[PDB]
């Protein structure tokens, strides 16, 4: 009896599932991400192990050096689900600086589940111990793997990025950019 | 292993457990809603045992005898979740007649969570049978009452309204509001 496998299908057809087929397009509607390199066009879904934020990606806790800078939103997409509700999906654009070189865009959001799982774990201590919600994080992780890649037209359109509080998330994500496609 | 419990609390901490118990005063903030009478101001959630709806609510499928009909929207609560994002919640406003009688007020809302539910009977049949989301709902629906059942702020802030889809929703409406308080 998980909670995280209902966070986790809910998460995908709730969102993921029509916002990531249609991610790289979306970006392609802007000309300046039409001609910007070094654009990682995939989705990093944030994970952090202690399911929690509090703030902006830049100059966080989780940014010690100041090297994310929020560059901008992708064009909205719309969607309507239920038949009833028009609703207008779109992502955050960040510059994350390489030394020197040209810096990176990607595409950088939290996993917004998660803060179920810290909400639950801080109103509702005898539902979920910190050491249940740890858990859960994984069980999260590893059911929102199955089902994107039991999706084919999610293939390749993603990624996972779990890191702990005390992480750089500039420093992970300059090593996810450089090895992605 | 029930989908429907983690469906069940991020329905409440992602939303329900904020709005809840602003809702009458959200309501109470427009002038035409202070001086109805006839309002009751319970956040009425439709749970239909199909997890499906296509349309609008007035003139639909479930209200043959067009006796429901769209009156407006409450003043929007502001919510932030995560200390970035921040919220705007609102609430459609109906109007139910009640024969030759003065015609009720009230909120009604689908339980959103339900079309993943949908979704997934549709696209992961080998995960989610027909039966099996049958007993999905039934599962969402007891562990949705024990959550919000266990919430002293939300209490008599709601009422659960589970239909099937041959239902007048109109005629269950109108048993529910004259027996609210
Ligand atoms: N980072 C982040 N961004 C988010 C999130 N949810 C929505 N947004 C984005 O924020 C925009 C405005 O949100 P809103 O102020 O709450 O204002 C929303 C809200 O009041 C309402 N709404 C949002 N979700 C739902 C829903 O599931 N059902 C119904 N009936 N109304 C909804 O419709 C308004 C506009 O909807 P949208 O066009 O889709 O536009 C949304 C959407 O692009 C989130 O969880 N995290
Ligand atoms: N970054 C981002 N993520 C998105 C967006 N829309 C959906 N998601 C993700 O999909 C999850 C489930 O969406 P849901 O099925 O509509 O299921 C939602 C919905 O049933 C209800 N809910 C949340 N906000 C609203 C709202 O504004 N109006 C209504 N009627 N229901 C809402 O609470 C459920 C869980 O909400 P969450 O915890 O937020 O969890 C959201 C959120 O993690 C978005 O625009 N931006």
């Amino acid at each position: 009896k998980n909670v995280a496998d209902g966070l986790a299908w809910s998460y995908y057809f709730g969102y993921l599932k029509f916002v990531l087929p249609e991610l790289e397009k979306q970006i392609e509607k802007t000309s300046k991400f039409r001609s910007k390199e070094k654009f990682v066009k995939k989705m990093f879904i944030l994970i952090p192990s202690n399911c929690f934020w509090d703030d902006k990606i830049p100059g966080s806790d989780y940014d010690p050096q100041n090297r994310i800078t929020f560059e901008g939103n992708t064009e909205p997409l719309e969607k309507t689900r239920g038949g009833v509700k028009l609703r207008h999906y779109k992502h955050s654009v960040y510059e994350i600086k390489d030394g020197e070189n040209e810096p990176w865009f990607c595409i950088m959001e939290y996993a917004t589940p998660l803060l179920t799982l810290y909400d639950m774990s801080v109103a509702q201590p005898g539902e979920l111990s910190r050491e249940e919600r740890d858990a859960q994080v994984v069980v999260f992780l590893r059911k929102l793997q199955d089902i994107l890649e039991g999706d084919r037209a999610c293939q390749g359109k993603y990624e996972l990025v779990t890191f702990s509080p005390d992480r750089d998330l500039a420093d992970v994500m300059l090593r996810k950019l450089k090895d992605s496609e």
